[PDB]
């Protein structure tokens, strides 16, 4: 049946297929070696993939004990901490080190700026994901709520001048306070030329160069009447595009048609979080976009990925700039095994083992010509995000696994870099020996705060009734969380050599807020944070050019901020901190978001949406939020802060909003027969069983019922 026989294992027809007939091809990999390594490298690494996921249930099993045994008030931290460490939760410390990782990118090693992470599985947004290396401000500024939409300011049907006209004065106030005149404002500009190498801008009055000229990095056209005017502000790219005959132009002072900002300068293609992809037909089509991606002919209608950008030197030379986002895949962890691959006893194959062949093996046609120039690293590097490792050995693991990886493919070792997701309390609290793990392969460390704070949930399940949601955000175990990250990374060596990472702004449609709010995160000397879209990441741009973020990671050099203390300090609520109509809020909005969230992953195998809140704020939902959601509920029906009752209730209660929300024509509802839903019991199944689920994941379920799902809507 429907499975090729190879060694120990029966792939799905539709992955070998894949893998001979698209994939293998033009690699000089034999299909037969490589179907042998996968074969081997399977049977060799499945036993310790197991024990590893058997520690993490030992360890979390000694931990729901001992808060069990607790009698006094209070935790006793000094003790806790001993237990942590007893147990070899909490493990030593290693002496300082720098990390060795090379043939790294510049994008990766010295450009600080935006990082966005995209659905593989949706072919349009990585298109547009990979071409979101350049994108325009005046559209990210018009299309969104930076520009108000007050006084006359209103967005319509048709454009709106006065609102263009905000759009042109933000944007020349950013020039001004990113490339500075040497005397005057870029708002009073009436053209560009180029004399001797020098950018001259013309005013009214007279004329001026730049405060510092090395920000002058080239343009195009006539160097006397140039098309544009390429600038260069702490390593990142900005394009004055001068066009008068454009409609834009004709109104504009100096003809400028748009401000081009280099935006997204590296891109997460993701297998993981943001994808619901539960057998083999899922995992092909995103393999599929994924080796679109690197043999550079992925394309829909024709939408095709950018070439490079051509530009004159100052000095009147030639050159060339990336016209592409460098490319990342995010891996699945090591938790699930996916049916795409089973062995004779029809035992399920571990599917981060299989995303390490099978996305490495695809990566191999990025580092070589596209039918023009190579796609990705020039360096030579294959550049995976491993996501929810717990603990050092965990990193090991992944380590080992790319390096028999590397055998199979025959890639030169240490070719496979780590994007290390700081996202798991055991991997937090030993992130300096996680880095040590892969000290020659990483190249990066990301905070992944959603992931973490559903970790911090279920870890301390047992211990009493956690605070709000909302209140997560300014708990004291997350923002030394944040510090110790960044402390790490540096002390590490990570300046000049690998990115340290923060977290994924959810709010789609607040970007004033995220423009406000967002420079937090360069401000804390992280050299690249996540975005969810490419408007998003050209605003995020903003960011890096008002703070020097090589300069904040200099002064933050040999800082220890964070204590053993602090990271464990565990996010109880006091008693009696709420009143029964904030219980219900909470409730209400989590059941809201649940539903929202499962029932496109369960219904249409979506896995990042755009869902409102109780409040209406349309948030950019993927599965950490859920694990979030479920386990806070779950720790609130734990100790009895709701009822049974309660939860069913405002399951039953927000179910047909969520309905109604949806409309859309794909979309089948849940109220009123709810037992007869899929994706309602996935729902109330996530609540009521997440105590029981390993680590709290939401994987287990999810994939459960998206099957279940698929299988009733075949008969
Ligand atoms: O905080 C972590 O645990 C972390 O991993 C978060 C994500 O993965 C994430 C969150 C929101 C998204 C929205 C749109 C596309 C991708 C997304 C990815
Ligand atoms: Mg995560
Ligand atoms: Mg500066």
């Amino acid at each position: 049946t429907d499975r090729v026989s190879v060694g120990n294992l029966r792939i799905a027809r539709v992955l070998y297929d894949f893998v001979n007939n698209e994939a293998l091809p033009g690699t000089d990999i034999d299909p037969d070696s490589f179907w042998a390594g996968v074969d081997k490298v399977v049977a060799d690494l499945t036993p310790q993939n197991q024990a590893l996921l058997n520690a993490r249930d030992e360890l979390q099993a000694q931990i729901d004990k001992w808060h069990r045994r607790r009698v006094i008030e209070p935790i006793d931290m000094d003790a806790y901490r001993q237990f942590l460490t007893e147990i070899g939760y909490l493990l030593p410390e290693p002496d300082d080190f720098t990390i060795t990782t090379s043939g790294v990118d510049a994008e990766i090693t010295t450009t600080a700026g935006p990082q966005l992470v995209v659905p593989v599985l949706n072919a349009r947004f990585a298109l547009n994901a990979a071409n979101a290396r350049w994108g325009s401000l005046y559209d990210a500024l018009y299309g969104t709520d930076v520009i108000p939409e007050t006084d006359g300011a209103e967005k319509g049907p048709t454009y709106n001048k006065v609102r263009g006209d905000k759009v042109i004065a933000y944007a020349r106030k950013f020039l001004d306070d990113s490339v500075p005149l040497s005397s005057g404002s870029f708002g009073d500009a009436t053209g560009f030329t180029v004399q001797d190498g020098q950018l001259v801008v013309a005013l009214p009055d007279k004329s001026t160069g730049l405060a510092n000229p090395g920000q002058f990095a080239g343009y195009t056209g006539a160097a006397e009447s140039p098309t544009s005017v390429l600038l260069i502000n702490h390593g990142l790219h900005i394009e004055i595009l001068i066009d008068p005959e454009s409609q834009v132009g004709t109104t504009d002072r100096a003809g400028v048609k748009d401000v081009i900002l280099e935006s997204a300068i590296t891109t997460i293609m993701d297998f993981e979080d943001s994808v619901a992809a539960v057998d083999a037909a899922d995992k092909v089509l995103g393999y599929r976009n994924w080796l679109g991606l690197n043999k550079g002919d992925l394309a829909a209608a024709l939408r095709v990925l950018n070439r490079d950008r051509n530009y004159t030197a100052p000095g009147g030379g030639q050159f060339t700039l990336p016209g592409r986002s460098l490319m990342f895949v995010r891996n699945v962890g090591h938790l699930m095994t996916n049916d795409a691959i089973v062995d004779t006893d029809g035992s399920e194959v571990f599917e981060g083992i299989m995303d390490a062949l099978f996305t490495g093996l695809i990566a191999i046609h990025g580092l070589k010509a596209s039918d023009g120039p190579l796609i990705n690293s020039r360096t030579g590097s294959i550049y995976i995000v491993k996501p929810k490792m717990h603990g050092p050995a965990e990193v090991a693991f992944t380590c080992e696994l790319f390096s028999r990886v590397e055998d199979v493919l025959g890639l030169p070792q240490n070719t496979m870099k780590i994007g290390i997701m700081d996202e798991e309390r055991r991997t937090t609290v030993n992130l300096k020996a996680c880095i040590k793990a892969a000290a020659d392969r990483v190249v990066f460390i990301n905070t992944g705060f959603l992931d973490r704070t559903g970790d911090e949930i279920h870890t301390s399940m047992e211990a009493g009734p956690m605070v709000r949601k909302g209140t997560m955000k300014s708990q004291p175990w997350i923002l030394a969380y944040e510090d110790h990250n960044v402390d790490a990374g540096l002390a590490a060596g990570f300046s000049g050599r690998a990115q340290v990472g923060k977290g994924m702004w959810t709010m789609t449609e607040l970007m004033a807020d995220m423009v406000e709010t967002k420079i937090a995160q360069p401000r804390a000397g992280a050299s690249t944070a996540w975005v969810p879209s490419p408007t998003a990441a050209t605003l995020h741009a903003l960011h890096y050019h008002q703070v020097d973020v090589a300069a904040v990671q200099q002064g933050l050099a040999g800082k220890r901020r964070a204590t053993i203390e602090q990271l464990l300090t565990i996010p109880l609520a006091k008693e009696l901190a709420w009143a029964p109509d904030e219980i219900r809020e909470e409730v209400d909005n989590n059941c809201q978001s649940i539903l929202g969230y499962v029932v496109r992953w369960v219904d249409q195998g979506v896995g990042a949406s755009k869902v409102p809140d109780i409040h209406d704020v349309a948030l950019m939902e993927d599965r950490a939020t859920l694990r979030i959601s479920s386990q806070l509920l779950a720790n609130w029906l734990r100790h009895g802060v709701i009822t049974s009752a309660d939860v069913r209730a405002s399951l039953e209660r927000m179910a047909p909003l969520v309905d109604r929300q949806n409309a859309d024509v794909a979309y089948r509802p849940m109220a009123p027969n709810f037992d007869d839903s899929i994706a309602f019991l996935a729902a109330q199944e996530l609540i009521l069983s997440g105590a029981q689920q390993p680590n709290g994941y939401t994987e287990p379920i999810l994939h459960r019922r998206r099957r279940e799902f698929k299988a009733r809507a075949a008969e």
